[PDB]
């Protein structure tokens, strides 16, 4: 749904036709303009940095696994006759219309008999996934994946590939896969009793020599050596694919570039009008396309575990019956080939919509999290009453739509309530402290992380213990379109917190709130303060994480209740602008305001520049020459969103219908 | 049988932890907290003199 998650991206940026990636690791951003203004009982201060770089990290790495279930029926390019006045599907009306467009009337009860059977299970959604996994592996095909190179590095602790991803080699993408062919037959008309378990799909013309060889690795199984995510686990979809040819087909080539496959999409689309089936694909593929690096070390908690991709099974019958398939085809939207149009148009604008998606689930998991399980909407009941709809279950799409919908604010809308991709809402749902392997970097690390060994050497091999999901990401496209307090991600903004007495050198601050609010100042002024939790006794700090610069309140790494001592001695000055001062003295106030921003990448230590030309719009409007608006409002999916409704507390978020 | 807030022998900034799974039943004619969850609320009532 290339008109959804295009909207997602910021009104300010408007990116090109080509992208030439050549690394598993691209940072994207913006640089801003800060103008802050201090003032307290001392005096005023007023400053201005001129150029600030806030940013997230996303890599093409990411252990998944593929499982084939049953899944709804997408009933559509199917003729218009055949259904009723309502959008029902009666075998009355396809009895009459596989009689009129023949002249042999004995095969007649044979073909409706089969027919009935086989059209409630229509799905080339499965298909057209692995398709576009084959593309997208030809295109990027020089990336390398290192064993022994870093996933996150800090300066205290340290993540290596050998850890989170074990039975793993270093190997190229397009050396992962060794993919074999399956049987492409060609289904000579004649034949009376349709094979069971073989769809039979139509072709334009003759079956190119290429065209084989892609039809039969994509039904073919994926077994990866290097973790990638355009390169996961996926079971065999099928053991023989008839295709409906009338020239015959020719035997396997075995190579193909990858300009090859989007002829051999291109085809198989309008052959078998399989527009919807596309859209379903593209949506799954944007979830799984890149992962996120976390933001600190205990966000590795996310992706320890195996998260499961519901592919569909594979089921068609347009190859036996084309009768059913003609010109005058049945759609619920009116702008129901516009995701097929944008794609063979702009097929490098995915990696945007991608980062869109994936950034936007990940910052409202962040607040999910947080919600105690005791209120109406709780992490077990918050997808069940966002949809209104009838799902086959709730999961996959439905999951990452729903969190979509939470962060925009907007009702999001699609023709078919299909469950199939990606289900992230995993290591969420169970109440046990996960542990995240870690490496030992600086003696000093059982000071800062919550570690087994309390005593530990430069080299060791640890782990850490993480009980609540930190944020893995900030809001960076996502940024100031609903402000939470949490996060704090306002264009214009006025933080006022009242100085606690320093008593030797030290400066204790009970409550929670004027905390967070303290070390996001000093932050922003850019002075490194080092905290004392009095409860556990570890030390907190506010440079935390250097990409994005900002304090979250979940770099404590303590859930509940606690005190903290601030030394004010040793405020180290990291960087410094004329804003800048040491000494607070009453009730500090500071006013910043954020002015011309402009997006960069950064990919390998080296700025990542976009290629092609400007991209023109495509799109369709509500209606093409239809009358009145038959708003069949019974069969599509709804999702409503929530309002996050600040309390007292902080640490604990509530959320309400608005 | 009251706790004035003298009790402490100190004057300084206010942090006291309380652990909650340490409290332990002293005296007869006494209503127990076994295992509390969420919001709290204590009241009493004194009705006649003697």
């Amino acid at each position: 749904m290339s008109s959804l998650l295009n909207s997602l991206l910021p009104e300010y940026f408007k990116p090109k036709t080509n992208l030439n990636i050549n690394s598993s690791r691209v940072q994207y951003g913006f640089n801003a303009r800060i103008d802050m203004q201090y003032e307290d009982d001392s005096g005023t201060r007023k400053g201005s940095r001129p150029n600030a770089f806030m940013s997230n990290t996303v890599a093409f790495i990411g252990n998944y696994e593929g499982i084939i279930v049953d899944d709804i029926p997408i009933l559509d390019g199917l003729r218009a006759d055949i259904f009723d006045t309502h959008g029902d599907l009666d075998m009355g009306l396809v009895e009459d219309a596989l009689s009129k467009s023949t002249m042999i009337r004995r095969n007649v009860p044979t073909y409706t008999a089969y027919a009935s059977e086989l059209l409630y299970k229509r799905n080339l959604t499965s298909l057209f996934y692995n398709m576009l996994r084959l593309y997208y592996i030809k295109k990027w095909g020089s990336i390398k994946y290192e064993k022994d190179a870093i996933f996150y590095d800090n300066g205290h602790a340290c993540l290596l590939n050998r850890q989170l991803f074990p039975k793993s080699r270093d190997a190229s993408l397009e050396s992962s896969l060794s993919l074999p062919e399956a049987e492409i037959a060609m289904l000579d008309p004649g034949l009376e009793f349709p094979e069971e378990d073989v769809p039979a799909i139509l072709w334009h013309g003759r079956v190119s020599s290429r065209a084989t060889c892609i039809l039969g690795q994509a039904c073919s199984e994926f077994a990866p050596l290097a973790p990638f995510s355009i390169a996961h686990y996926s079971p065999q979809l099928t053991r023989k694919l008839f295709v409906n040819a009338p020239a015959g087909i020719e035997p396997s080539s075995g190579r193909y570039t990858h300009e090859d496959v989007k002829d051999a999409i291109t085809i198989l689309v309008s052959a078998n009008q399989a527009y919807t089936d596309f859209e379903a694909a593209y949506l799954m593929l944007a979830q799984t396309l890149v992962s996120p690096v976390p933001r600190t070390a205990e966000a590795s908690a996310w992706f320890i575990n195996a998260g499961m991709v519901n592919m569909p099974t594979l089921s068609c019958a347009n190859g036996y019956y084309p009768a059913l398939t003609n010109v005058n085809p049945y759609h619920r939207l009116d702008t129901w080939k516009d995701t097929l149009n944008h794609w063979v148009a702009y097929p490098d604008m995915l990696f945007y919509h991608s980062v869109a998606m994936i950034e936007s689930c990940y910052v409202e998991l962040g607040n999910v999290a947080r919600v105690s399980d005791s209120d109406a909407i709780n992490k077990y009941t918050f997808t069940e009453l966002s949809v209104q709809g009838r799902p086959v279950m709730n999961r996959g799409i439905i999951v990452d739509l729903t969190l979509v919908a939470m962060r925009t604010g907007r009702e999001i809308s699609l023709p078919y309530p299909v469950s199939c991709g990606l289900t992230r809402t995993d290591a969420l749902l169970q109440g046990t402290e996960i542990h995240v392997p870690v490496v030992v970097k600086d003696i000093d690390m059982p000071q800062y992380y919550n570690a087994i060994d309390k005593d530990v050497i430069e080299g060791q091999e640890t782990v850490i213990k993480v009980k609540q999901l930190p944020p893995a990401m900030y809001p960076i496209y996502t940024y100031g379109i609903n402000t939470t307090e949490f996060y704090s991600d306002h264009f214009e903004d006025q933080v006022q917190v009242e100085m606690a007495p320093i008593d030797n050198g030290k400066a204790v601050f009970n409550d929670a709130r004027k905390f967070s609010k303290f070390m996001s100042i000093m932050r922003m002024m850019g002075n490194d303060v080092t905290a004392t939790d009095l409860v556990t006794g570890r030390k907190v700090s506010n440079w935390a994480d250097n990409s994005s610069g900002r304090f979250l309140y979940t770099d404590v790494k303590y859930e509940g209740q606690t005190a903290f001592l601030v030394d004010m001695d040793t405020v180290k000055a990291r960087d410094h602008c004329w804003v800048s001062i040491v000494d607070p003295n009453g009730t500090m106030n500071l006013s910043y305001k954020m002015t011309n921003f402009r997006a960069a990448m950064f990919s390998r230590n080296k700025p990542l520049y976009m290629t092609g030309g400007s991209v023109r719009t495509i799109a369709t409007g509500n209606y093409r020459d239809a009358a009145e608006r038959l708003r069949a409002m019974d069969e599509t999916l709804r999702l409503k969103p929530f309002k996050i409704t600040e309390k007292l507390d902080f640490r604990v978020a509530a959320y309400a219908i608005p």
